[PDB]
C-alpha cells in the first residue's frame, strides 16, 4: 500500500499533502472533471496510509480504504512494538491484509460511524475543537497508552474530518488551512452538512453527467450560517468538491 505522509510540526504543507492523498483516491473515470472512487479494487491496493507524526516525534499510520475514504484503523506503539487498532465492523480485508505481522490487534467495541464514534467520546462534532495542535494532543494522549475507548474516539473524530473529510470537500480543507493550522477551530454548519451528504452529492452530480449542469431533485443543503442552501447546478457546488464517491 502507498504512504502520503504529514508532519505536524509543518503545518504549511496541509495542502500538498491533501492534494496528494486525492491523487491516491483518484482511481476512477472522471465525471463533470470531477475525480471519482472506485467501488471496488484488488485487495493490494485497497488502502492507502497516512503517517501523521507529532512534533512530539510519535507517528501515528492511519488506514484509508480507497473505495469509500473511510478510516478503518491505525498503528500506534505500546511496550516499544506496534500496535494494530481497527475500529468495529470494518471490512473483513482490513483486519486480515493490514499491518501484517502485527500481534498486538485490538478491535475497539464502536465503529466508524459518526453516531457510535460521538457516543463513546461523549462530544459531539460541532464542539470538538480541530486543528494541527488538536490533532497533536489527541494522538498524544492515545500514542503508547493502555487503550481507553472514549480518548480513541476523539482521535478518530479529529483525524477523520482533517483528512478524510478535507480530501473529500475542498470547502473542509480551505476551513482547516483558514482556521486549523496556526489555530483551532470548531466546524460550522456547512461543514457537518457536507460530511453528512457526500454519498448523496456524488450520485446526484453522477445523474447530471454528462451535460453536467442541472441538478434534479436539487440538493437541499445548508450553508455556513446554518441557512437553507438549495443546489440545482453543478457550478454551485462543484468548487466545494475534492473527490466524489464511486457510481454511474
Amino acid at each position: 500500500y502507498n504512504t502520503v505522509s504529514f508532519n505536524l510540526g509543518e503545518a504549511y504543507e496541509y495542502p500538498t499533502f491533501i492534494q496528494d492523498l486525492r491523487n491516491e483516491l483518484a482511481k476512477g473515470t472522471p465525471v463533470c472533471q470531477l475525480p471519482v472512487t472506485l467501488q471496488t479494487i484488488a485487495d493490494d491496493k485497497r488502502f492507502v496510509l497516512v503517517d501523521i507524526t507529532t512534533t512530539s516525534k510519535k507517528t501515528v499510520k492511519v488506514a484509508i480504504d480507497v473505495t469509500d475514504v473511510y478510516v478503518v484503523g491505525y498503528q500506534d506503539k505500546w511496550d516499544g512494538k506496534d500496535r494494530a487498532v481497527f475500529l468495529d465492523k470494518v471490512p473483513t480485508v482490513a483486519t486480515s491484509k493490514l499491518f501484517p505481522g502485527v500481534t498486538n490487534r485490538v478491535t475497539l467495541t464502536f465503529d466508524g460511524s459518526y453516531q457510535k464514534l460521538v457516543n463513546a467520546a461523549k462530544v459531539d462534532r460541532k464542539d470538538l475543537e480541530l486543528g494541527v495542535y488538536k490533532l497533536e494532543f489527541s494522538i498524544e494522549a492515545i500514542h503508547g497508552k493502555t487503550i481507553n475507548g472514549q480518548e480513541i474516539a476523539k482521535f478518530f473524530l479529529i483525524v477523520i474530518q482533517m483528512v478524510s473529510e478535507a480530501a473529500r470537500f475542498k470547502y473542509i480543507e480551505t476551513e482547516v488551512v483558514d482556521r486549523g493550522l496556526y489555530g483551532s477551530f470548531k466546524p460550522n454548519f456547512k461543514v457537518l452538512n457536507l460530511e453528512n451528504n457526500w454519498g448523496d452529492i456524488s450520485d446526484a452530480i453522477h445523474k447530471s453527467s454528462p451535460q453536467c449542469t442541472t441538478i434534479n431533485p436539487a440538493l437541499q443543503l445548508i450553508s455556513p450560517s446554518n441557512d437553507p442552501w438549495v443546489v440545482n447546478k453543478v457550478s454551485q457546488i462543484s468548487p466545494d468538491m475534492g473527490i466524489l464517491k464511486f457510481k454511474s
